[PDB]
DNA sequence: ATGTGAG
DNA sequence: ACTCACAT
């Protein structure tokens, strides 16, 4: 969040690279916490070995920060941005279903766009022709007054399907965000507790119910626990049509209700945060548990929660309410 | 079982 | 950080 943001940049870009086009997942580790280290750092770096100092930055990683901050930017990133393949790998990456190896594959293969993907769907997965199906408002965002309407339908039909249920729609919009990008809901029904075995079903008929009512168009995977798939806004009479959304059910243990409506309303870096900044305090919040992490590895029993505030004040942590979520 | 993808 | 689902 400093003043060192160019630095961070490319540092962040480089590894964007190693993860989509290069083998390396460590090496885009060692990238991405050197971009973490540097910009927590409370002062404006001059040096390359200033930087150096900091865990996480070394020989190689601040020998190109010296050419940052003495020659304009850097040559490995114009040599990659400038790159045929890296881009297309680049671009495949984005529809979801296709990431790293698919889209090395697929790139081998002089397979590098829409157009080129759509002549060639022998090639996909389900997954990944879903994606493609809907790529141009799977990058579109959704607006609240569009949310709420989808909330007021999973709602509404979940409780005319067996009251019992609950539905709490989580991610960005519990955070209070004014656009999402996929629709989440937890799902939680007293039938099921931890201690009980599975119930499948409880999931898979609010899917099948709302698949008749023709808002779930379509599936990407369908578990136990886990439903991903997409919907759609009813088609306000002809044309003016709503685009196809994302859209997620979880099904939750109804005694693990607050890990879990945890866990979701995100971000991934918070709950990256919190999880981390917990094992120093040695304990291994879950999206079901958290517990003392013991001597050695050994994971202790739960622990008692009613309220996300009893994760937050287990952690010796301040309380920060869904909306400072980041 | 593992790798991959999404989360 | 830590899980779940798919496809070998
Ligand atoms: C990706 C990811 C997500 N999570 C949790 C935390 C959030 C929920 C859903 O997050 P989402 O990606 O939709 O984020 P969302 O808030 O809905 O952002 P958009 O509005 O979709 O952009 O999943 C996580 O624990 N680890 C991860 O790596
Ligand atoms: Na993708
Ligand atoms: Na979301
Ligand atoms: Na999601
Ligand atoms: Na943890």
């Amino acid at each position: 969040e400093t003043l060192n943001g160019g630095i961070t940049d490319m540092l962040v870009e480089l590894a964007n690279f190693e993860k989509n086009v290069s083998q390396a997942i460590h090496k885009y580790n060692a990238y991405r916490k050197a971009a973490s280290v540097i910009a927590k750092y409370p002062h404006k770096i001059k040096s390359g070995a200033e930087a150096k100092k900091l865990p996480g930055v070394g020989t190689k990683i601040a020998e190109k920060i010296d050419e940052f901050l003495a020659t304009g930017k850097l040559r490995k990133l114009e040599k990659i941005r400038q790159d045929d393949t890296s881009s297309s790998i680049n671009f495949l990456t984005r529809v979801t279903g296709i990431g790293p190896s698919a889209a090395r594959k697929l790139v081998d293969e002089g397979i590098k766009t829409l157009e080129d993907l759509r002549k060639n769907e022998d090639k996909l997965n389900h997954h990944q022709r879903i994606g493609l199906k809907y790529f141009e408002d799977f990058e579109k965002r959704i607006p609240r007054e569009e949310m709420l309407q989808m909330q007021d339908i999973v709602l509404n039909e979940v409780k005319k399907l067996d009251p019992e249920y609950i539905a709490t729609v989580c991610g960005s919009f519990r955070r209070g965000a004014e656009s999402s990008g996929d629709m989440d809901v937890l799902l939680t029904h007293p039938n099921f507790t931890s201690e009980s075995s599975k119930q499948p079903k409880l999931l898979h008929r609010v899917v099948e119910q709302l698949q008749k009512v023709r808002f779930i168009t379509d599936t990407l995977s369908k578990g136990e626990t886990k439903f991903m798939g997409v919907c759609q806004l009813p088609s306000e009479n002809d044309e003016n049509e709503y685009p196809h959304r994302r859209i997620d059910i979880r099904l939750q243990p109804k005694d693990q209700y607050y890990c879990g409506v945890l866990y979701f309303t995100g971000s991934d870096i918070f709950n990256k945060n919190m999880r981390a900044h917990a094992l120093e305090k040695g304990f291994t919040i879950n999206e079901y548990t958290i517990r003392p992490l013991g001597v050695t590895g050994v994971a202790g029993e739960p622990l008692p929660v009613d309220s996300e505030q009893d994760i937050f004040d287990y952690i010796q942590w301040r309380y920060r309410e869904p909306k400072d979520r980041s």
